[PDB]
């Protein structure tokens, strides 16, 4: 059997033919701090479990992709290795710390946010595992002096720019929304009532957002949309939580339900607008 | 020298003790396949390299994170562990590729979008890194009904939703961006002319766009968005390439650049309105 460290190689040797399409001895030597023959030797087991996918070129002294190259992990696909350049440019990761090999000039959009302390977080994930009340101080717009509540956390949600606890109030007694950058977690509040998160109706009740593009388009133009969106069969059925579904249309700037007259400014609609308000009045009450 | 492979079972350890707060000998043997005796032997060699960090708890068989906690590698870091939690959450990497212990219920907001061909993102990579002609149909609102063109590439943009190429478009004689959702990849031209990708001036060109506080907030409230957005000293310098101006601004709901009269729905507004929109109005152009 193939270790897990020898495996990563062999997956990084996946990854740099699929994109670079070569890779040589030293790439391998320098990422894993391995001998020669350590290297060649992977080369090797890849030449045998996948020989199709390169060739050696004696002239060059490297490894090429053939025109028949198939991945032989799904860690090489496209989604994966986008996400990894934009961690990268983002800063998320070091270069040491990924497969990537040729670094395009890149540039993605920024995402100001609070710097959060491991430690909150850690101490916020490990109150969600053991079911456990903290009292925090929260400020927010509405609210802006800090204030002290007890809060029992049962999940995390992710708007599209900033992290939020979803927890129990115990003070206004309702599931609801905190943002980890307002949050300071004190101390655990361990004589507070345990609370069911099966009963936050909000996080465990999925929602359909059936999505087509504006009908104003020319049969042109929707296959333009249609594709944009990875619609299938001509709409887009998106699924998420009942509690996230605020979050989701502004994240997809589809907070103005209505269908408007201008298709340019507007190219995808949400059929259901009815539900959907309905949907945002229950979980907001 | 520690190698490779049990370095990143130290990290392993390093960010079980930061989150869980605990990690177990099995939980090293079943994420990397490795024996009892080696993994005693990784935890031992985190002992004495951070022995203030844990502590053997022989009644529970387990090894427990202390409150002096200090990790041993930036790998640990919030913004990471964060950043981990959405790729599992949002399906770009299963529990095995990732060091997460206890995963918490999570939303995160969906991004619809075209899945992309690896074969297309590596055949766009190496030419940007050959600095090499591509034959390519482009479909897009404005030309719905797919036309071919000629590109050179020389980078990537993310724009919070999707990426595109910037590209040379030897017709139009115009460096631009194509959505690579939108573009079929033809073959190489390698008789076009070459391109100096300095001369792309809205690419490498960086402007700063000054992000203050809506100035009709109280103090008060003032502070909440300053902790919001990371702000140091009651503003944000953003810094970004002039040609990824407009989607930044997108991007952070930031396009009405008047300062309204409602300061609940603008929580932030850009202090140098009138060099952005001279900017932008250069680079579309």
């Amino acid at each position: 059997k193939v270790r897990w460290g020898q495996n990563r190689r062999l997956n990084f040797i996946d990854v740099r033919l699929q994109y670079d399409g070569r890779i040589n001895r030293s790439d391998l030597m320098q990422f894993f701090d391995i001998s020669a023959p350590q290297a060649s030797a992977d080369l090797g087991l890849y030449q045998q479990l996948a020989g199709d996918n390169l060739v050696y070129d004696t002239r060059q002294r490297i490894y090429l992709a053939t025109p028949e190259f198939k991945p032989i992990t799904k860690r090489s696909e496209a989604t994966r290795y986008l996400n990894e350049l934009q961690r990268l440019a983002r800063g998320i990761v070091e270069p040491d710390e990924s497969f990537v090999g040729y670094q395009p000039s890149t540039g993605v959009v920024v995402s100001p946010s609070r710097a959060i302390e491991a430690d909150e977080v850690a101490t916020l994930l490990r109150a969600i595992r053991d079911r456990v009340a903290l009292r925090v101080r929260y400020q927010s717009m509405d609210a802006p002096e800090p204030q002290e509540w007890v809060l029992s956390p049962h999940a995390l949600g992710f708007d599209g720019l900033r992290w939020h606890a979803r927890a129990w109030c115990h003070a206004r007694q309702v599931f609801r929304d905190f943002a980890i950058g307002r949050l300071d977690v004190l101390e655990h509040v361990f004589s507070a009532k345990p609370v069911d998160p099966l009963l936050d109706e909000g996080w465990n009740n999925e929602v359909t957002v059936s999505l087509v593009p504006h009908p104003g388009l020319t049969p042109s133009q929707r296959r333009v949309v249609m594709r944009d969106y990875g619609m299938v069969d001509g709409h887009c059925e998106l699924r998420c939580r009942k509690a996230m579904l605020f979050y989701t249309l502004r994240h997809l700037n589809l907070e103005s339900l209505a269908i408007s007259d201008v298709p340019a400014q507007q190219h995808v609609v949400v059929e259901n607008a009815e539900e959907v308000k309905q949907w945002m009045r229950e979980d907001r009450d």
